[PDB]
Order: C-alpha cells, then sequence, then structure tokens
C-alpha cells in the first residue's frame, strides 16, 4: 500500500508521476529525481550536453538496486520545476544514477529530512532539506548530520500538523485523492 503521486511541471507538455509508500512525509517533498532514461530528462538533454554526457554516463553503469547502498550517488540539475500540488512551491527535478525505468514510473520524490540516500544527494548537491516528523521525544529533529528515519508525527506540514504517522498516510493520501493528483495502490 503506497500512493502514486502526480506533479505538474513548468515548460514540459507531459507531467510527472512518482509512486511513495510514505504520503506522510510528502509535505518534506524538496525536489524529484529522474531516471537517467526517463522522457524529462532527455527533453532537458537536448539543451544541456552535461546532462548529455551523464546520461551516457548512466546507460554504461548497469546499476543494480541492491548495489546502491554502496555506489557514489551522481547527479544533475535538469533546469525543469515541478510544482509541489499540496504547497504551490516549485522543487527541482534533479537526474540520478539511482533511479531506475525498469522498476516503476522511474521518478521518485524525494525527502530529505527522514530518508537517508535522499539526505546523502541533497547534502552533497545543496538541495533543500525539510524536517517534517518530530523526534519521538516530540522534538525537533536533529538533522545537522543525517535523516530522522523514524515514523512520527508531523509537524511544519501545514493542515497535517499534529497527526500521527497512520493518520499522516491517510489524511495526506485522501487529499492528493480529492484534489485528483493521486491514487493509492493496493
Ligand atoms: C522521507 S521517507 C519517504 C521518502 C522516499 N523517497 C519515498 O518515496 O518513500
Amino acid at each position: 500500500e503506497g500512493v502514486e503521486i502526480t506533479f505538474n511541471v513548468n515548460d514540459y507538455d507531459n507531467t510527472l508521476t512518482v509512486y511513495t509508500t510514505r504520503p506522510d512525509t510528502f509535505m518534506g517533498c524538496t525536489y524529484l529525481a529522474v531516471a537517467a532514461g526517463h522522457p524529462l530528462a532527455q527533453k532537458a538533454a537536448e539543451n544541456n550536453p552535461e546532462l548529455a554526457a551523464f546520461i551516457d554516463e548512466c546507460r554504461n553503469t548497469k546499476v543494480a538496486e541492491a548495489e546502491m547502498a554502496t555506489m557514489e550517488k551522481k547527479g544533475v540539475d535538469t533546469g525543469f520545476k515541478a510544482v509541489h500540488p499540496l504547497t504551490g512551491e516549485e522543487i527541482p527535478v534533479w537526474a540520478a544514477n539511482f533511479v531506475l525505468m525498469e522498476y516503476g514510473t522511474g521518478a521518485v520524490m524525494a525527502v530529505p529530512g527522514h530518508d537517508q540516500r535522499d539526505y546523502e544527494f541533497a547534502s552533497k548537491y545543496g538541495l533543500n532539506i525539510k524536517p517534517v516528523i518530530l523526534a519521538a521525544d516530540g522534538s525537533e529533529p536533529d538533522l545537522s548530520q543525517q535523516a530522522l528515519t523514524e515514523k512520527g508525527v508531523l509537524f511544519n506540514s501545514g493542515e497535517f500538523n499534529g497527526l500521527d504517522h497512520e493518520a499522516a498516510f491517510n489524511a495526506i493520501a485522501d487529499k492528493l485523492t480529492a484534489m485528483g493528483v493521486g491514487e493509492r495502490k493496493v
């Protein structure tokens, strides 16, 4: 059980769609990551040689999911901005070597405040790291050095503040659904 979530992207005729099993952190989404082989990444490749090079470098490295906690994570800013549906604010779309086309939409929403892979990528590239879950003693999480990986009560999540994990999961899934922008999967 998770959700597909659809973002519009400024100056791009298609949409971006992401799967996650953690809609509860969705207010903490500070950027999107697409596979090198993804249509948006290659529409952008057209006016970007750094990305052309990166895409070719990736086409060589057969990155396997199980080998990923090991590999140097790498990526490039596509230039495209996506609009966060709940928030209204623009977030960068990056191409990343750790996102694949084979399984999934070839795109992922990232919450570096609460997923460690996400935290390492954002640390390395200067992307925003947003706390939305509280530590288990109900303090603000320490995000000076690593991601707070625990499930917990949301904060700094607007209308969703105060909700525990299961309540957040449903309240944010239901909202994205009522906005016709999200879909539960079984
Ligand atoms: C911060 S936990 C959720 C983030 C992760 N990228 C996911 O889509 O599940």
